């Protein structure tokens, strides 16, 4: 089902037809607040914006805007906060977001700096000794331990509320071998970096939605979503015939715009839920087989 249409498009080769038809079918909604001229200076890209209805509202006076979107997938019965790489003067801004939503895992797919450009600001403490202060939200942030894999990095995060010294321990899921418009090397190597993710609990209903990220949120961290969404609903049900990936991501569309950014992005995505699926339906095996094929 999910192969049938693999096949038929790549012996035809109309990923980019395929793609458009997504592009042409996504939903256009109103992006009134992150248009207005105050909010210029938070958001890095003009052109990626969260609409109105499904953005995250920081929980301040002053201003509540924030470039992040909840995608709530009701069937799934999984939500996931999609944002940008927070800029210089938003890092105060996404651990205030973090905070507020209950969030316990970050889930990031970029580097800081990618193809000799800055795609992020180094919102996270690289060194246990020197510890962050983020004064405009009143905010510590302090690094526990870090887990350096060969194209991955867990690292444990405290997170400590300023104004009520009340704590809170954050996981940071650094993938550090995805291409801005590009693809993981393998499915291999993703799902094994989502399935790490998944085992953490960070995805768990008894928190708050996870925070996906990379340069500007949409692209890579539309492809971790949809991959985990379609696994998610393929076993609910435990038909994988019955899971339409291009209606998943126009599911998504809704709540975020330009949800993965290439043709060859959605063929990853197929390629990561027809793997991912030999878990899903009875397997147990290939999850190490996964660990063993990306030489973490």
């Amino acid at each position: 089902e999910m192969e049938k249409e693999f096949e038929q498009i790549d012996k035809s080769g109309s990923w980019a037809a395929i793609y458009q038809d997504i592009r042409h079918e996504a939903s256009d909604f109103p992006s009134r607040v992150a248009k207005l001229p105050k909010n210029k200076n938070r958001n890095r890209y003009c052109d990626v914006s969260p609409f109105d209805h499904s953005r995250i509202k920081l929980h301040q006076e002053d201003n509540d805007y924030i470039n992040a979107s909840l995608i709530k997938m009701e069937e799934a019965q999984r939500s996931y906060i999609l944002t940008q790489g927070p800029l210089p003067n938003t890092v105060g801004h996404f651990w205030e977001m973090v905070w507020e939503q209950k969030s316990r895992g970050v889930v990031m797919l970029n580097r800081v700096m990618e193809k000799g450009s800055l795609k992020c600001a180094q919102y996270w403490p690289q060194k246990e000794e020197k510890e962050m202060i983020f004064e405009d939200t009143n905010l510590k942030l302090t690094l526990i331990s870090e887990d350096i894999k060969s194209y991955y990095t867990v690292r444990q995060l405290e997170l400590e509320n300023l104004t009520t010294q009340e704590t809170r321990e954050i996981l940071h899921f650094h993938y550090t071998t995805w291409p801005d418009f590009g693809v993981p090397e393998s499915p291999a190597s993703f799902l094994n970096f989502l399935f790490k993710v998944r085992e953490s609990g960070s995805l768990s209903p008894e928190h708050g939605p996870v925070v996906v990220h990379c340069s500007a949120g949409i692209g890579r961290s539309g492809t971790f979503c949809l991959a985990d969404t379609c696994l998610l609903l393929m076993d609910k049900r435990k038909d994988p015939s019955s899971v339409d990936i291009k209606k998943v991501l126009l599911e998504m569309r809704k709540f975020r715009m330009g949800l993965i950014q290439t043709a060859d992005q959605l063929r990853f995505s197929y390629l990561a839920v027809i793997e991912g699926a030999k878990f899903i339906m009875g397997d147990s095996s290939v999850q190490d087989q996964w660990k063993e094929l990306s030489h973490e």
